[PDB]
């Protein structure tokens, strides 16, 4: 039918008055950017809005803020109808009421700090009977339209006249507060949300066409990751989103009721929610309930646990009801949990990565006025280990900084804090600072998983080493259909091997950064760490994320420190078992393994077995070309004189490592600072009785010159160049 | 609000009858190293003191001992308003009584031991109804200003007169003792204790911020270390510091 049907989306821009379409589509519909539009949901309900351009937006989607959502009772996925509105007209009055839950804490005049800046210049259309949402004085209140002169919508312009008459308003029951959870407070993990809104849009949110269809959907989906992920977060999101039935089941809750009270809440719980469905139970700290069958010694706590695994079966029922849960151990749950029909469906939400943290911070700075000084990313970028949690906790610790401060002049008069107080009240980036200091994050020793932020630029030389790796990952991951043509599939992985300090680690980084896949290091030591017995199952874990994290490069660095150890039955188990998890690798799977080492002499044989790490590549001492390359890269981040030759520093430094020349670089360069401390206190000695010298010059090189030393010998490098010649001979007798 | 407002601090002199402001503020306020002031706390009570210059301390900010506290009814990050006192005057007689539990298990010459040499040389600056702490003999008495001739306050000179009826007096019921446990019988530990402080000050001293703000504060506070490092005795001094209500599962 009629194309102004749109289907409801996720919004971009945060305002509340701001709708988005796709410039094709709103050049279909004949609309422009200023335009105010008309926007009819279900329950028979208008909502008004500016519309505006989305370059994301998929035509046949219109964004909308939650907000807005609410406004139309729509929801994600459903469809509403959009049309142009000219007739709006500029409002004599506007009556708007608080509701009263959103303000019982706080006091003041409400119309002066929140209506005041929210209309000012704004020129919202607004309708009657919405609600809308203010965030000012670390609070949010929502206020609803109860009256407007033109009547049902108008535009607020400066002219018009804006009354609240004191007391608030309760929510009616069709309502939903905006207080509560949603995608829009969750950041940083979209692929999980992804995932996780997949599988529960179609079972939940149209319940008859699955009941109808007689194919099977995920039941049992398990939430795992460290703890303050937002585990618990996403569930009670995905209910409100979906507008689902949501049942609580807080694990420590239930296991701290009597023997029989336990079995019975579990059974209540089941039992309402079929009775509600559609519904998401969710099993919060599951492990609690059910952990791994030997401690689970106790008999009652037995009891529980197959009582939850009946329940579980009891979803023959398929009254439209998923469960989830939540785990911060998922090797704790009892497998018979995860076992098919049951717990299914295993969503990572491992930590956040650097944009991740930004918008985690983002959206626990809502309400609080930063000085202009706060640089969120900045912070994002230094809480690397944190999760969710100590973000969303350093938030309100610097908040309470800048509360604790600003209550000094305050406690004066401690007994009048006020909103008005509340809004002048500012976080400064020292109160960050501070809080970064006092912040204990958890998840620093957690494996990261990201995307490396090393380049091609950081990597000297060794340019043709870099478009073989360009075809060895990337061209199957951008082209498949190209390889298939073909009839050859890839080689899995690729051996780094050469001296120390030529950018082995740098380049598996690289190569990385330019496929945009994941990237995972596992160093040497690294498996040496984990006990003898515990070293069979987190080897497994490894390989498992690295299927999650796909597209992703897994690699295995510094393997010299582990071919050291076996010739020792620690190490020895742990490389058979990566062996055998690379064989269980699928080509298919989009997961390429790379090893770097530099002892070429005593790897593996087996490793460099066809279907492993079969392609060879040697990684060299940098020759002069590279060494301009390689010293260029490291001081674009430093302010270097013109004086600075670096061609003749190049042949100079004949035999020296890449590593050998961030030597130089960083000796250069601390003598360079050397003479900036010791000439900051010349200067303080003459104003005792402004034109600072802060660039590094000619003898700065030429005395880190005189003092430089190689890392490789000439020995070790005649060596080198002969393993470049017979490495691929050492699966027969040793060379 | 007026200069002569300023906020509780810790106390670094171990002295009753001292005081410390910085000396910009004790310019501000016009005062001396010898200075007598009078300060106003809470429930509208008043006390004297010996004011001195503290480069630490800030500016509006004041330190006092806990005796001094106590008789103010105030706590710490509370505000008393401190005043120049001039007119004080040198003591006539002054009757103090020891209180009752602070003194039961010892006998004897209360006064010669405990008043005297607390008093020697001093020139305290007392009040009427301040109780002071004096220590000696392994034990700690505290005396209550029952009467002194030039009321309400009088320095205690060499000249002045100091009685006893013998009869000690029981606790009045706002009146902490001195022997509750406090910051002051702590040591060793301040930047641990610094934090601690923060935690707690304002969801503590300031309930009625948190209704209104919505930002979430600590709940859970975990302290640790090998056993007798004072894991115990910070708890209860930070709730006898706070005047929080304390509930102890052991
Ligand atoms: N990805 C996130 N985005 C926004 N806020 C987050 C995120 N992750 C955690 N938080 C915050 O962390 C706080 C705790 O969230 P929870 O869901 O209770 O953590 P959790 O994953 O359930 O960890 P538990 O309790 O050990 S199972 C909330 O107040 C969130 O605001
Ligand atoms: N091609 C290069 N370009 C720029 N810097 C390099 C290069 N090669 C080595 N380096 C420097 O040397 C450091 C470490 O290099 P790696 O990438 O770790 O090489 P490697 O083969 O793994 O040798 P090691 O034993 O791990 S240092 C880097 O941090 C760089 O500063
Ligand atoms: N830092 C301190 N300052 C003053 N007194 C201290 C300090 N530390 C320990 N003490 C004394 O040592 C005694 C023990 O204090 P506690 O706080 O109970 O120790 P603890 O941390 O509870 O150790 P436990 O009983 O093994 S948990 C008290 O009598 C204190 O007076
Ligand atoms: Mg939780
Ligand atoms: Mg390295
Ligand atoms: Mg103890």
């Amino acid at each position: 039918n009629r194309p102004n049907r749109l289907i409801v989306d996720e919004a971009i821009n945060e305002d509340n008055s701001v709708v988005s379409l796709s410039q094709p589509k709103m050049d279909e519909l004949q609309l422009f950017r200023g335009d105010t539009v008309l926007l009819k949901g279900k329950k028979r309900r208008e909502a008004v809005c500016i519309v505006l351009s989305d370059d994301t937006c998929s035509d046949e989607k219109i964004r909308m803020n939650r907000v807005v959502r609410n406004n139309l009772r729509v929801r994600l996925g459903d469809v509403i109808s959009i049309q142009p509105c000219p007739d709006v007209k500029y409002g004599k009055r506007i009556h708007v009421l608080p509701i009263d839950d959103t303000v019982e804490g706080i006091t003041g005049n409400l119309f002066e700090v929140y209506l005041k800046p929210y209309f000012l210049e704004a020129y919202r259309p607004i309708r009657k009977g919405d609600i809308f949402l203010v965030r000012g004085g670390m609070r949010a209140v929502e206020f609803k339209v109860v009256e407007t002169d033109p009547s049902p919508y108008c535009i607020v312009a400066p002219d018009t006249v804006i009354h609240c008459e004191g007391e608030p308003i309760k929510r009616e029951d069709e309502e939903e507060s905006l207080n509560e959870v949603g995608y829009d407070d969750i950041g940083g993990c979209r692929k999980q949300l992804a995932q996780i809104k997949e599988m529960v849009e179609l079972p939940l949110r149209h319940p008859a066409l699955f009941k109808a269809i007689g194919v099977k959907p995920p039941r049992g989906i398990l939430l795992y990751g460290p703890p303050g992920t937002g585990k618990t977060l996403i569930a009670r999101a995905v209910a409100n989103e979906t507008g689902a039935f949501f049942f609580l089941i807080n694990g420590p809750e239930i296991m701290s009721k009597l023997a029989g009270e336990s079995e019975s809440n579990l059974r209540k719980a089941f039992e309402e929610a079929e009775k509600n469905a559609p519904a998401i139970i969710f099993i919060d700290e599951l492990d609690a309930i059910a952990p791994k069958r030997e401690k689970t010694h106790g008999e009652v706590e037995r009891r529980i646990v197959s009582q939850l695994l009946t329940l579980m079966d009891g979803l023959k029922q398929r009254a439209h009801v998923i469960v989830m849960a939540a785990t911060n151990r998922p090797n704790s749950i009892d497998p018979a949990l995860r076992r098919f029909g049951r717990f299914d469906r295993e969503v990572d939400i491992g930590i956040p990565d650097a944009t991740g943290r930004l918008e985690i911070l983002q959206i626990h700075t809502k309400n609080m006025k930063l000085a202009d000084d706060v640089d969120l990313e900045q912070v994002a970028n230094e809480t690397h280990g944190h999760v969710g949690a100590d973000l969303a906790a350093l938030c309100s610790e610097a908040a309470l900084q800048a509360i604790r401060k600003k209550m000094d002049l305050i406690d004066l008069e401690d007994e009048t804090i006020d909103a008005e107080v509340m809004n002048s009240l500012a976080v400064t980036m020292d109160d960050f600072r501070w809080a970064l200091s006092q912040s204990n994050p958890s998840a620093l020793r957690e494996t990261v998983v990201e995307v490396p932020q090393v380049t091609w630029e950081d990597i000297g030389g060794l340019e043709d080493v870099k478009r073989e790796l360009q075809e060895l990952v990337q061209y199957p991951v951008e082209h498949p259909d190209k390889f298939l043509k073909f009839g050859m599939t890839p080689s899995k992985g690729v051996l780094f091997y050469g001296p120390p300090g030529c950018g082995k680690t740098l380049l598996a980084k690289a190569i990385a950064n330019e496929c945009q896949a994941n990237f995972i290091s596992i160093k040497g030591p690294e498996l040496l760490t984990m006990w003898f017995g515990e070293s069979e199952a987190n080897v497994r874990e490894i390989f498992d994320k690295a299927r999650q994290a796909a597209p992703c490069v897994l690699f295995f660095d510094e393997l010299d420190s582990i071919a050291k150890a076996r010739g020792g039955g620690a190490a020895d188990r742990v490389i058979n078992q990566i062996l055998t998890e690379m064989d269980g690798m699928s080509t298919k799977k989009n997961v390429f393994i790379i090893g770097a080492t530099n002892r070429p002499d005593i790897i593996d044989p087996a490793i460099l077995r066809p279907g492993r790490l079969d392609q060879l590549i040697y990684i060299p001492l940098p020759d002069e070309k590279s060494r301009v390359a390689i010293l260029k890269a490291n001081l674009r981040k430093s302010p270097v004189a013109k004086d600075v030759d670096l061609e003749f520093l190049a042949k100079m430094t004949n035999g020296f490592s890449g590593a050998d020349l961030t030597e130089i670089c960083q000796r250069a360069c601390k003598l360079a600072i050397r003479e900036s401390i010791e000439s900051e206190i010349r200067r303080e000695r003459e104003r005792q009785t402004d034109d600072p010298v802060p660039e590094i010059r000619r003898d700065h090189f030429e005395e880190a010159m005189r003092f430089a030393r190689r890392s490789v010998s000439d020995d070790d490098i005649d060596k080198y160049e002969d393993f470049a010649d017979t490495l691929q001979q050492s699966r027969g007798f040793g060379s």
